[PDB]
């Protein structure tokens, strides 16, 4: 009858704060969590103090099934207890589903999905309570292992090909992009346009790539021509497609360039390679399995 | 060669401050703490919003015990484990004995003795984990069952008598201000003091000026007392004061006055003071205070 | 018209929390505050650490207008400013007024009157920000000197009086909670206190009784007869809190000096325990004598 | 005379610590700072909700120099004043030396040079005082500026060249590597791939890496073995090959930037560098060199 909720997330999702919502609007529920408990038994003040050893982390997890045993076993007043932890490990999630089954109790998921470049945001300002880049990094893989969300590895029998961003990689960014006036050959980027022919004269297909939006509601492909006329002739890029941004899609780049890859150059081509530009569009292509090679700074 | 430290001492005392550098310098050595768990099992983002239950408090007791002795089961790589509550409470003291002598651990005691004036200058700075005052005296109380300090309960025999301090209490107060006239004297509380003398109680007058400088040790004493017996009026049977190179804090100079040269020879039932500090130290040590002002401090 | 707000209140009266929130919802408006000038030429990292200096405080001032003069003397999209410091004292107040005269500005005043119990109870919690009691006390001083709030100084030719409490100082307490209604006895009475009444009804003066207990007059009159017969105080007078009296020890006991006892006697002393109580008489001008801990 | 101390240095290089402790060790000396009177005319109780405006930071130059004019035009009790900003755009610096000319002031300079790495630690948990990394690096740029160290703008007349890195770019990695586990298996494919294709085009591949050279008894022992695996193992067509020294314990950051201004950047005419680690991608883009990160490399 009683609940052992898991709150399913990374840090920064909004774990804790929804955690002392629920215990204040819902009496009867108790928390446990292991970075109380991780910088209880240091003493410490600060979170980032800590440094993990598998004898104080056995300490810290016989800690929370000792307490969830204890608190579990009270009287009708205690409807649950709740595990503010990221578990984002299989292991840890299974240990969980093994203690309830031994005794009786109901175990409920609490997932946060946070986007990408939202959990980078709260956690530059996090302060003492920040991860570093590559814990969160390695955090979101396995929230998408979780989620059960989609990991590239080839599509064989199809043609090899490279993916080119135009928004700050084959196009020098000047300032937010380059104006649609400045289109010459002084807006050029010399070692990436190199690049895109020096692969294409090599039995590669050149899928180039934008998050520009296409046209106006009046003309749908305004600003796809205007882009297309400067990747084909001005830049000398030899593309076999291009595809770009939706009239009127008006979602981040981080999940626009995902569909694009998805629905229009997966099935069709075996992309081996992406070059880009902008973090956030890094960040997407490197865990779904395609390598990319960021050409400048692109923070965002 | 596994210790059960118990740190003891009212909030503001040191007690996580050394739990935190001692962990850090003695490798082996865990922490286990009630605030923490008081904190913890409610999610709270600061210490002020728990509120205490018998119910939330038993599961703190458990979690204390269960992972005291988790930690304490596991090889040569543990040296130790520290207990940085306030342990004040003897029944917790002794828990924390039986629990040693159940299972073979040494408790060790790491006493943290502040003063009173320091531990009330640091919890009014303490913010969101500050204390009521209530309860700081109710811990420093504990405190000095604990050190094994003295409290007064009379002394049958010896007459029947009420203490007087000089400034602020029969000698108004000037912004203590120059060495006085006649315009200077508290007339509700000089009026007292010839009252209780009337009933057959002994007017013993104290104060916390200097008796005198190095020239003269008794100038400022005499110059006293020609205030306190002819200017105001006040039938006094004995004046004690602070000494010659006495520059300890109020606070302890009026208690040794007291335990000294008062205590023994007559029977104190009441004190009538006006700074705080002073007020707080006879209420605690047994006789009863009347403040006539705001003295702050 | 520019304007030139000074904000009115002790500190946790709520100042700094009103001024980010009117320069967020009304554009064109600047702050101008002495703590932050105090902190900022120090360099320190929290305001407690800060020593005052009549350099200092005279570099302060300093700032505050000259920084007054150019904010305000510039485009017609700048509406005015706020001095949020507690403008407690007469003299900055006037400074502000005159400096307003000689360039043509209003002086306009946000006052923020918040209750003494509920500004030591904020004081207790501001951590670093805190200020000592005797200067919060000393400052609610000055609030109600501004508020135009009465000080008493006596009522010549009516008789001499001495105010008594019961609660924590004619009667004992449990700890922190009164004593039950049928548990009134004879153990109960705190001996040197009710002495005390029986002294000062010889002494020519009229005892004066006030309590805190609501209360039809079944608790009343419960009270009465233990303070008369069991207790053997020589009252002349027992006024107390009403039936469904909800407010505050504070206020109702201020209320009953004022309407009661206050045009009938002239009262020259009031014995009291609790705190908020014992603040009270001091501020209004009656002397107290703080029978025990009384904080709660 | 009286002081002006103009402390120059990027946000958490210490000069807010430094400028508190030299008050309380040196009396007569006063703050005045930006930061503390923007968030002052706003009231606001973070630093990162202040927004920049024109009007705003004129009052905020105007709240600087008038204060400092008051301050200093005291008695023989005042010594000088701190200005705990930035101070790294030229223009300011000026503005803070044609006032001390103006009024008779002798205006020193508080120099905190902490390296690029440690600024970016010290960022990620500076909480609500934290500022966007690419104003960090805009900062540091101003930095590098004032203390006069060298941008690259080319080589002409020296054979063009491209720069790559061994461990996590030509080399797959484990989370470096053990010199026996060098198989065929341990190639990045697309990035050798690309030595091969630029060499194709007439690059000059110059090779660095951030390992050790040797042990004590032998100095040149894994250097042998780094470059049996860079020419025969993966096929890379290097014209040079020059790595870290032999008791060199510098960071991977400094090591890789003194390889390339004494023997790469006179001898070669280098249009890009393709590396994979963090800290020496940051270094090669700031100093004027091309990069093209292939992995994530933090760490
Ligand atoms: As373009
Ligand atoms: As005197
Ligand atoms: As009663
Ligand atoms: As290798
Ligand atoms: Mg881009
Ligand atoms: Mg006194
Ligand atoms: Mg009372
Ligand atoms: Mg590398």
């Amino acid at each position: 009858m009683k609940k052992i909720i898991l709150t399913i997330g990374c840090p920064g999702s909004g774990k804790s704060t929804w955690a002392r919502e629920f215990i204040a609007k819902n009496p009867g529920f108790y928390n446990i969590n292991r970075d109380d408990y991780r910088q209880s038994i240091m003493a410490h003040e600060e979170r980032d103090e800590y440094k993990y050893t598998k004898k104080k982390e056995g300490i810290v997890t016989g800690m929370q099934f000792d307490t969830a045993k204890s608190i579990l076993y009270g009287g009708d007043s205690v409807k649950g207890v709740i595990i503010s932890d990221t578990n984002l490990n299989p292991e840890r999630r299974l240990a969980w589903e093994t203690f309830a089954k031994e005794y009786g109790w109901k175990v409920e998921h609490k997932v946060f999905d946070v986007p990408w470049t939202e959990l980078v945001k709260r956690n530059s300002k996090r302060g003492t309570k920040a991860v570093p880049i590559d814990v969160l990094r390695s955090m979101y893989k396995s929230m998408r292992e979780y989620l059960g969300l989609p990991v590239y590895n080839g599509t064989p029998g199809k043609p090899k090909a490279v993916i080119f961003d135009v928004d700050g990689t084959l196009a020098k960014m000047n300032g937010g992009p380059y104006d649609l006036e400045k289109c010459d050959t002084d807006v050029i980027n010399p070692m990436v346009v190199e690049l895109s022919k020096m692969y294409a004269l090599m039995g590669y297909q050149i899928v180039v790539v934008s998050g520009r939006e296409s046209g106006t509601k009046e003309d749908p492909t305004k600003y796809y021509r205007m882009t297309r006329k400067w990747v084909e002739d001005i830049a000398g890029v030899p593309l076999v497609m291009q595809c770009q941004r939706e009239q009127g899609d008006t979602r981040k780049d981080d999940v626009v360039k995902e569909e694009i890859f998805w629905k229009h150059i997966a099935p069709h081509f075996d992309v081996k390679l992406a070059i880009d530009d902008r973090t956030q569009v890094v960040e997407m292509w490197r865990r779904i399995g395609v390598e990319c090679w960021q050409v400048a700074s692109g923070d965002f």
